[PDB]
Order: C-alpha cells, then structure tokens, then sequence
C-alpha cells in the first residue's frame, strides 16, 4: 500500500512501489471547484521519467524540487498523454529545466490545430515509445481513439505497472468530458490495453483512485 511522501494545497505524491510514484494536482480553469487530476512518476537509479505535467507551472515546480531535492534525482524526460491541460499544463515550467519533452506526433498536431506549440524541439514518435531510464526501460504506447484521438499509455513492467490517464477512468467514474472523445471506439481501445496488460498489478487513471486491471473492465463496460 501507498505513502504520501510529499502534500501541499497544490501537489500531493503518493509512492505506490519502490519505482513507481503517482501526482496529484488540482485543476481550476473556471469559476468552480478545483478538479483532482493524476500522473505518473517513475523512479529507476535516480533518473525520473514523468507522465503528465501537473495542472500548472507552480504545481509543476513544487514536483520538480521534490524530485531534485527529496529524491535526489534528475527527471530525464516528461510523456504528455494527450494534449489537453491535465497533461500540458506545467509545460513551461519542465521546458525551464531543459526536461526533453516525448510526445507523440498526433499530440503535436492537435496542440498546433488548438494553436499550441511546444517552444523547446520535442522527441516525436508515432506509436510507441522507449526509453531508457538506468538499467530499467519505460514505455508509452498508443491503442487507439478514447478520452481524445491521440491518447496514449505508460508502461513500467519491472513495477507491473500502467499510467492509463484519461482513457481509464477509476471504479464507478462518469463517463466525463466527451469533447474530444471517440465514443464508437473508447472501449475497443481499452480492450487492447486490457489485452496488453493481464499481469498488470498499478493502473493509474487520470482522475480518481487507482487500482488494478478492474479499472480497464469497468472502463470498457462503461462505453460499451
Ligand atoms: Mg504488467
Ligand atoms: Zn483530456
Ligand atoms: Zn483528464
């Protein structure tokens, strides 16, 4: 079971296993609530690879000198998921680290339909994504269309473990944000995820409580 390792109003940590840490920061983009939104931390030899800026660039901070001062590590690369704000938003902040940021190519392209670019030159992939962190290698795949046409998903097999972001939604979520959605195709999609994954012991969606391979059931049932 899971330590919070670091708290504050804007970032909260929890460490999951010996590699694997989950951050939580909150979302307030309107007149209403703040909204819980999840990424992933992995941890090999003291290089980190991140899934999914914080929410903006002070929660983006607080992670990042809680990672060189508590960790006493250096984050080799950030993953954004997809190109909406729960995976972007700190951008900034990383780029201000000279953090090489890996994004797919279909990402890049609906950031720049959505008028965004990068600043700093990006490492593009089309599908699938390796990299080395230490002696351990860390993936990010896509399976198709969900949450968004582009979204994709981390892997860290030594800790079982699958950043789903927001194509897996947690134990009895809502369907959510439609948008950008491919309603005909979510749950064919996270049915390849499923198939990909069956030893898969840390699914970490990208709001609400992680679990295991139930989170995929109940995500494909939902948009079934
Ligand atoms: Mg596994
Ligand atoms: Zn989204
Ligand atoms: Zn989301």
């Amino acid at each position: 079971d899971s330590l919070i390792v670091y708290q504050t109003e804007n970032l909260i940590i929890n460490k999951l296993s010996n590699h694997i840490y989950e951050h939580i920061s909150f979302l307030n983009t309107d007149d209403f609530g703040k909204v819980a939104c999840n990424g992933m931390l992995v941890l090999n030899e003291n290089k980190v690879v991140v899934f999914d800026t914080p929410t903006d660039d002070k929660s983006s901070l607080e992670l990042i000198n809680f990672v060189t001062n508590t960790l006493k590590s250096e984050i080799i690369g950030l993953i954004p998921t997809h190109f909406h704000d729960d995976c972007i938003g700190g951008i900034t902040e990383f780029e201000n680290h000279n953090i090489q940021t890996y994004v797919s190519k279909e990402t890049i392209e609906l950031l720049k339909d959505n008028g965004q670019e990068f600043s700093n030159p990006t490492k593009d992939f089309d599908n699938s994504l390796t990299l080395d962190i230490g002696n351990k290698k860390v993936y990010a795949e896509y399976f198709g269309e969900g949450h968004t046409k582009d979204n994709v998903v981390g892997y860290f097999p030594e800790d079982n473990a699958v950043f789903g972001g927001c194509l897996i939604k947690e134990i009895d979520a809502s369907k959510g944000y439609l948008g950008d959605a491919n309603i005909k195709e979510w749950s064919t999609t996270v049915e390849k995820v499923k198939l990909k994954y069956p030893n898969a012991k840390i699914v970490i969606p990208g709001h609400g409580k992680w679990g295991g391979i139930e989170l995929f059931d109940y995500t494909i049932k939902l948009f079934e």
